[PDB]
């Protein structure tokens, strides 16, 4: 089946809780596998110890730049970037997990969790999973963002991995 993975998140050193995500390996196997391995750290790099660097209330929470912590970095398990796999899954509502990019075929490690329906991203960002548990935790992260995307506290993925 599809992988179930987790992110444990803190704000300025204080735990907010766990986000559990289903990865849609049945639809986007290559994209799902990238995120799964970045969660476990099994390639020798990944999300543990990195930040939510861009958080916009009433839009989305963005993370995955584990090299530069600002949207300019990250890398995939395949190399520095990889193709858009497909656009079969849509941005249907809050809790959608989708790849950030700088245009067509620029996927690396950066990703976002939607806090609203972001359907204007359909066909432009590859959706690859959704929140199974911890939308309340995502809403806590969202509260520390701003309309500019800058966060008011340091929001850190203190642990992550695979449940099944
Ligand atoms: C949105 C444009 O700017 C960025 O992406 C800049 N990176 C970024 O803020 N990373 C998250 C981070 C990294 C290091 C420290 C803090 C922080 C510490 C204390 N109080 C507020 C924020 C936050
Ligand atoms: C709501 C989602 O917003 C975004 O995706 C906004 N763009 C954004 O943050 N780009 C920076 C970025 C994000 C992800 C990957 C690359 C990248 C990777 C490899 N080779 C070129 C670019 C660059
Ligand atoms: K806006």
């Amino acid at each position: 089946g599809n992988p179930l993975v987790y992110l444990d998140v803190d704000a300025n050193g204080k735990p907010l809780g766990r986000v559990v995500l289903e990865l849609k390996a049945d639809v986007v196997p290559k994209t799902a596998e990238n995120f799964r391995a970045l969660c476990t750290g099994e390639k020798g790099f990944g999300y543990k110890g990195s930040t939510f660097h861009r958080v916009i209330p009433s839009f989305m929470c963005q993370a995955g730049d584990f090299t530069n912590h600002n949207g300019t970095g990250g890398k995939s398990i395949y190399g520095s970037r990889f193709p858009d796999e497909n656009f079969t899954l849509k941005h249907v509502g809050p809790g959608v997990l989708s790849m950030a990019n700088a245009g067509p075929n620029t996927n690396g490690s950066q990703f976002f969790i939607c806090t609203i329906k972001t359907d204007w991203l359909d066909g432009k960002h590859v959706v690859f999973g959704h929140v199974i548990e911890g939308m309340d935790v995502v809403k806590k992260i969202e509260s520390f963002g701003s309309k500019s995307g800058r966060t008011s506290k340091k929001i850190v993925i203190t642990d992550c991995g695979q449940l099944s």
